[PDB]
């Protein structure tokens, strides 16, 4: 029992993890197999960063001006290209490191660990959830550009974000493997707009089913409510509507502890309207929403 | 910009992982050199552990009964013997994967990184705190015995946890890497008494700076207080005494901020008094005590 915000052992990230240097700009990169995936503003200088003319600035750039050091290790660049907003410097010398991986796009409200990297070596690990705006709220200083974020299955590591930004409000921004964007920023100095969060429903009451199997039941209550009742109250609240395809992923949640996944809704719609009355759910003070009900079954069970 | 709940990265305690099976029981140890530690109740059966005999116990084992498993590989056991409440297990090879390490004995209050394992496989990592009654508050299922606590400065280990139960109240009991429990418990399956505990005072006043540094500042106010006027309310809301030693410690955030840390203590006394009125920190609804100041320095500084 007992129930925290856990993260994916960081190791075999960690053996991938480089340092990335192009002229005077330092940050990670990530080598996988005879390739380094780092983001594509490695290439520019602080003025570059106003309106960069990517294509531009990395005519510039030949194989050579690349810098690229795992630990004291320098490898050897033989070829550079540009996919999206990341650079791919091919490397003479595959990664010995390189476990089992897939590249993926993650959803909004899907979560993953993040292994925070300062001049290709990492610092610390946490979990976080893509918020349905796109951005995640992570902790990253300068330097930390190319950390990755990822989640893994037994041998597998999924790929499924690295660090380009932190928008002027603080909140950070990063693309997939691929060099995509998640949300609607771009790799330039401006003023950019994330969108309307809202709370991630499913979550909250994955969490709310983690309380229950961990003992904290106070907010369990005698009612019920409907699809329809509960999403009145998440539109008020600024929740995610529920739907049916969130009530079936809840099901193994709901089979373990013979709560209908509609009952716990109706807890949720009395905590959302009465607040906590100044108590706490699994040690917080509000309704936690960055972990999924895959989250708490992993953790419930003990998946290695 | 941006604070987490970040834990240290695992990879070189995962290195060190190894599954133990002794009889019918099986679970984790961590494989130092030539050297295997466990929690010694490895060796009981479920009836052992009401009133255990160790020392009768352990006789009644032989070097091949115990079975050590890195992975795949069988580890030969050439040696046992019982330190307190753990087992050492030589074996007849040294762990290529051991990395620098030490054995500490961490301080109530103090903050570490621990690597959830099952069957010797790491599941997750999180951060905690050493609550001030020597209890952790962690997710350990059946099977997690023998995962460790840990920091890492730079390259080297320190390794100060290891798991052994749960409390009939959830939380949870272990040892230093010596065998010596944290707190007044013993590997028995009796009613224990965990100590009343404390908020970490000097913590929680990190963590008003991580937030100051962060933007969070509403709370910040006109008022200062004094040691004594500070400590009646401490005294009030179940927090640590503030000595000039935890003053001296948050020196550092002190100097970056230009908050005095009498000043940042009044602060902390109307929220203490008022509560948080509806409003976040960092992301919480509660004041948090698991981060200690070096933690705050380390993060908001970015120490790889
Ligand atoms: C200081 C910091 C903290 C956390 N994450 C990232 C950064 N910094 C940046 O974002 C600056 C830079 C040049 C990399 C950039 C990149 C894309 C768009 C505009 C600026
Ligand atoms: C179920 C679980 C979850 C988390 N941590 C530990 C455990 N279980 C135990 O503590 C049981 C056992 C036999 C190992 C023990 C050990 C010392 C004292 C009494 C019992």
């Amino acid at each position: 029992s007992g129930f925290r915000k856990m993260a994916f052992p960081s190791g075999k990230v960690e053996g991938c993890m480089v340092q990335v240097t192009c002229g005077t700009t330092t940050l990670n990169g990530l080598w996988l197999d005879d390739v380094v995936y780092c983001p594509r503003h490695v290439i520019c200088t602080s003025e570059d960063m106003l309106n960069p003319n990517y294509e531009d600035l990395l005519i510039r750039k030949s194989n050579h001006n690349f810098l690229v050091q795992a630990g004291n290790v320098q490898l050897r660049v033989i070829g550079h290209s540009m996919q999206n907003c990341v650079l791919k410097l091919k490397v003479d010398t595959a990664n010995p490191k390189t476990p089992k991986y897939k590249f993926v796009r993650i959803q909004p409200g899907q979560t993953f660990s993040v292994l925070a990297c300062y001049n290709g070596s990492p610092s610390g690990v946490y979990q976080c959830a893509m918020r349905p705006n796109f951005t995640i709220k992570g902790s990253f200083l300068n330097g930390s550009c190319g950390s990755v974020g990822f989640n893994i299955d037994y041998d597998c590591v999924s790929f499924c974000y690295m660090h380009h930004m932190e928008l002027p409000t603080g909140v950070h921004a990063g693309t997939d493997l691929e060099g995509n964007f998640y949300g609607p920023f771009v790799d330039r100095q401006t003023a950019q707009a994330a969108g309307t969060d809202t709370t991630i429903t499913v979550n909250v009451l994955a969490w709310l089913y983690a309380a229950v199997i961990n003992g904290d039941r106070w907010f369990l209550n005698r009612f019920t409510t409907t699809l329809n009742d509960f999403n009145l109250v998440a539109m008020k609240y600024n929740y995610e509507p529920l739907t049916q395809d969130h009530v079936d992923i809840l099901g193994p949640l709901s089979a373990q502890t013979g709560i209908a996944v509609l009952d716990m809704c109706a807890s949720l719609k009395e905590l959302l309207q009465n607040g906590m009355n100044g108590r706490t759910i699994l040690g917080s003070a509000l309704l936690e929403d960055e972990f999924t009900p895959f989250d708490v079954v992993r953790q419930c069970s003990g998946v290695t």
